[PDB]
């Protein structure tokens, strides 16, 4: 390939991650007073396909978050994509797929690179610009793989995979070639993952409590599991690379990846009201800005987290009101932000201005 051994491979991506280390380390805007709202766009999609958020740095060293909704009918992909209010696309891709099966997770990677993942851990990669079939990918595993994405600055020659049981191998887009850094243990059963930002922590975690924290470039070093009570919906590794905070049903907490293990960035923090109850909140890659859906009053909510007082307080100045939602995604490029509501087959996305 281009990487002859595992120890060539590691040295690539240590050094990769340390060029981009010191990069993106400023902060994304602050968000405004929000009172005006607006219902953009009414869909339908599948939400049996997972999809993971692509990360871009950008010009002004802070992060670019593109989330995506997946409609899949006739041998075809419908994708709606956004970071922002102004950036929303639909774009048409054919599945390459005998019988229009779904896929199980669709991930982007850099050079306009899309990762199909199938039942039976088969991969495909398609050119959305092009249209092109670019690989047809087996993963040897006999467990289902949880986890797939690609880096868009580091070590962008290979994207990471990881199955339920906790094997971690990183694949070439171009070449037969892998490597498998962490293998199979089995207390575990994982369901999902999230990269850092520095492309070499990976968390793997599952709804009942279970959080574990693996090292990429140090083989079958022992992950380290973090103490969550609760019920786990979404991990995410904040863009100032210290926090990773987990999102529960409505409890959120934020640990702090510079001390010890456990070690919480603030007290835990309840959502109000959970009625309790169908409120849907989502929070940004910040971790500073919180936006939550009340089924019962049609009314979206924002928090914004105070370093000095190191707590959540409602922004009463954002009286937003408008349908039954049950998870929410946000986007808040310098185009706008937007709150995409959904509900467990369709969506509706939400332009928020001041």
């Amino acid at each position: 390939a281009v990487a002859i051994t595992r120890e060539e491979f590691l040295q690539g991506l240590l050094q990769s991650s340390r060029d981009f280390v010191a990069r993106g380390k400023l902060k994304a805007p602050k968000w405004p007073i929000l009172k005006n709202l607006e219902l953009l766009q009414a869909q339908n999609y599948s939400r049996n396909i997972k999809t993971f958020p692509y990360k871009e740095l950008n010009k002004s060293m802070y992060y670019d978050k593109w989330v995506c909704m997946c409609r899949c009918e006739d041998g075809a992909l419908h994708f709606t994509q956004l970071k922002d209010s102004k950036t929303i696309t639909t774009i048409t891709t054919p599945n390459p797929r005998t019988g229009g099966e779904h896929p199980a997770i669709i991930s982007r990677g850099p050079c306009n690179r899309l990762l199909l993942l199938y039942p039976g851990n088969q991969i495909t990669i398609l050119d959305s610009k092009t249209n092109k079939v670019l690989r047809e990918i087996e993963v040897d595993s006999a467990n289902e793989i949880i986890y797939m994405y690609g880096h868009n600055e580091v070590n962008t020659e290979y994207f990471i995979w990881a199955d339920n049981r906790g094997t971690i191998g990183f694949q070439s887009y171009e070449d037969d070639s892998q490597y498998i850094v962490h293998s199979a243990k089995s207390d575990v059963e994982y369901s999902s993952g999230v990269l850092h930002k520095d492309s070499l922590l990976l968390a793997l975690y599952s709804p009942d409590g279970i959080l574990d924290v693996y090292n990429l470039s140090s083989p079958d070093q022992a992950s380290s599991r973090f103490p969550v009570d609760a019920k786990i919906k979404e991990v995410k590794f904040a863009d100032n690379g210290y926090w990773m905070v987990v999102e529960c049903d409505q409890t959120v907490v934020c640990f702090d990846l510079r001390k010890d293990v456990g070690t919480l960035a603030y007290p835990t923090y309840t959502i109000p009201e959970f009625k309790t109850g169908t409120v849907t909140y989502d929070i940004d890659d910040s971790g500073k800005n919180m936006i939550a859906y009340s089924n019962e009053s049609n009314s979206l909510t924002i928090y914004k987290f105070d370093k000095k007082t190191k707590n959540w307080t409602k922004d009463e100045e954002s009286a937003l009101c408008l349908a039954d939602f049950t998870d929410m995604d946000v986007v808040c490029g310098d185009g706008g932000i937007a709150a995409i509501l959904k509900t467990n087959d369709s969506f509706n996305i939400v332009a928020l201005t001041p």
